[PDB]
């Protein structure tokens, strides 16, 4: 079975931070799952003070394709719960800075965590050999170290850069890391000769677009959520304010359009920059000549719509932007969209997960994904035909 | 099949640094092996400007239990060879410091290396699917990153802390790391209840000794200092910044020179002048330890030896046996040392035995591992060890 790692540590001040993934795996479950998580994930539904959480919003449920679990759904699965005394102790060892503690969690081994993980997995004999793979929503060298000792793989799985309602829902699935330390460029370089796609970047974009496009600054600045893992561990020290300064070296304010992340706690004053108030990020980038980002999903959007895009942080799609030719870029973007990204529902499907655990060929992977997208032959022929059929 | 990684990079100034492991795997091969190495490893045996190397010394060959390979032995296997152009670039990227370059190789991902490893593995079709596991003589996050992407384990394998002629030959086998980042303590914490050993510390030592221990020494020094090879990976990456000279300084903070007995590593390029420290000239490290009341080390194999003789031991670097030293009780120390010697350590010949390697690759219970080892040494878990100690 699956072992799904969903840590309770409230690095960003929220209990059960990964609750949506917990609910999605429960809803799409076909077999018993081992959940390595916290007690908060189980008691959140009866906590009256948390009922305004977006995970309980029917619009969010419908968008991500899950419904709330009942006692019956819960009982089908096994649970190991992590203790909070470690989180306090973790904070203690990082000057009580929860963000730097989060950074350590993402990028460093933590012996105490490894110990507790080993003890939990051993708490019931048989558990370890039932495990076919670990799943984690984030990079975690503590878990990954434990996994090597036990001979288990770690799939890193997260909602992707293209999301409903603007796009078909996508997801990341990466054996090495998600967002940071990804294997997308390595996978592409191995199979790049198989990609000869007769389309433009905009044609690729259109395939994933689910809506009629919205239909004039030189510089567009994409801002992100300030305490996102992307801006904590994978940012190359860049922040929203230093990204702005970067762009301000290169442009006068009259040529700068800034869009804050809707999910941010902060937003711009309207005295100094021209502030974007578009209804979506696509309408925002469409007004810009070139786009600047650290490692936002919107960076990929900019690339697919043909805009010159600057990416200052580490991210899974950055290698697409580093290629010189237009044809080379299209082929890389096609691999990324059709083989690296996964149809969202599939990374919660145990049959698909077992398929990927076998480490099949890129051709098979693309075949599976297009089969899903076309729910309604060479690799390049598959993609070209899919694009043509629309 | 096995994939054995033996890098050609001459960090310490010597071509084909891991030549002995190459020859040993060739000798004990029972199936075709994939060697990821350098062409320096292939040309040395008939390069007669290289005759004076220790790997060709009949004493070394007998001691490690191998013979030189002939042309027919070589032809049984597959070879992928790494380019030197990367090494030069690696050096220029680390201020032309070969030692700090070695450190990065040991502790950091190197994108260029990963690209080449992926290209070599992908060079000829069929190779990756026939790999059961990678084997590396050292930590290498570049290789380990590649292995995650391909879904393969990495066994870290090296000669152990107990070696002939003084002891039975032992080896390390560790899925997480060798010397640094080891999984010894994690494995022990998981199974420590199974180790209730009713034998003395001396009984354990005696089991591994091939010779009788030295008689009670006339005259004892208060403090013994173990020096190591200055550019050993243990003093480069796993030393916690300690060096031979800072270790000496450490002890001098606690002892007058007249109470200090220092033993240089026989393999070192350097040795102490004759007039400031009392210099050891014992026939072996065991006779040296015997003259000391307590022993100080960074992370030498001799540290384990001091522990096995019941001497108070200070360990300043990271190493696999350190967790033994951190216990308070003598009986608890015995139990842990028993796990270490019989389950963590492997009989030397077996780590070159493909059947044994496939056994470990199945991640069997500790009881099974101990049984396999004792079976070799003899030519409940505790009762099996208790009886062996005899
Ligand atoms: N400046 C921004 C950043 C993100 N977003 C929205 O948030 C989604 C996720 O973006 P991030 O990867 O930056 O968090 C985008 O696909 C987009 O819909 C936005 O609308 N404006
Ligand atoms: N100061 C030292 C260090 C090592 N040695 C020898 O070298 C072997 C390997 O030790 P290292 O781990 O320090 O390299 C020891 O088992 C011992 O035989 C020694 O004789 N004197």
């Amino acid at each position: 079975g699956l072992a799904v790692f969903l840590p309770p540590y409230p690095f960003r001040g929220l209990k059960a931070p990964y609750l949506w993934m917990f609910y999605k795996y429960l809803h799409c479950a076909t077999d018993s799952i081992l959940f390595i998580t916290g007690e908060d994930y189980l008691s959140v539904t009866d906590d009256e003070a948390q009922r305004a959480r977006w995970e309980f919003d029917p619009a969010s449920m419908a968008s991500l394709g899950y419904e709330l679990p009942n006692a019956q759904s819960m009982a089908c699965h096994e649970y190991l719960t992590l203790d909070n005394a470690f989180y306090e102790t973790l904070l203690s060892r990082h000057h009580h800075d929860p963000i730097k503690s989060f950074s350590a969690f993402l990028t460093e081994r933590i012996p105490d965590l490894e110990t507790e993980l080993h003890a939990l997995l051993d708490s019931k004999k048989g558990i370890i050999d039932q495990i076919d793979t670990f799943i984690s929503i984030c990079n975690c060298p503590s878990l990954e170290h434990v996994a090597r000792t036990l001979g288990k793989e770690v799939m890193h799985i997260e909602i992707g850069p293209l999301r409903a309602p603007m796009y078909r829902n996508t997801a990341y699935l990466d054996f090495a890391g998600v967002n940071g330390g990804t294997e997308a460029s390595a996978r592409y370089e191995k199979c790049q000769a198989e990609f000869d796609i007769k389309a433009s970047l905009g044609d690729l974009h259109n395939y994933f677009l689910e809506v009629l496009p919205p239909a004039h600054s030189a510089a567009g600045v994409v801002l992100q959520v300030e305490d996102d893992s992307n801006l904590i561990a994978y940012n190359h020290d860049f922040t929203n304010i230093s990204l702005l300064s970067y762009v301000r070296q290169r442009y006068e304010k009259e040529d700068i359009l800034v869009r804050a992340h809707p999910g941010s706690l902060f937003r711009l004053r309207d005295d100094v920059f021209t502030i974007d108030d578009s209804a979506n990020s696509l309408a925002f980038i469409n007004q810009c000549n070139e786009v600047f980002t650290i490692n936002s999903s919107v960076g990929l959007e900019a690339i697919l719509t043909g805009k010159k895009t600057t990416v200052l942080g580490d991210c899974s799609y950055a290698f697409i932007n580093e290629l010189a030719g237009a044809s080379a870029t299209v082929n890389a973007a096609a691999f990324y969209l059709f083989s690296y990204l996964v149809p969202f529902d599939l990374v919660f499907n145990q049959e698909y997960l077992k398929f990927r655990l076998g480490h099949p060929e890129e051709r098979e992977i693309v075949g599976k994904h297009i089969e899903f997208y076309s729910a309604d032959h060479s690799l390049s022929s598959l993609i070209n035909e899919a694009i043509s059929l629309e």
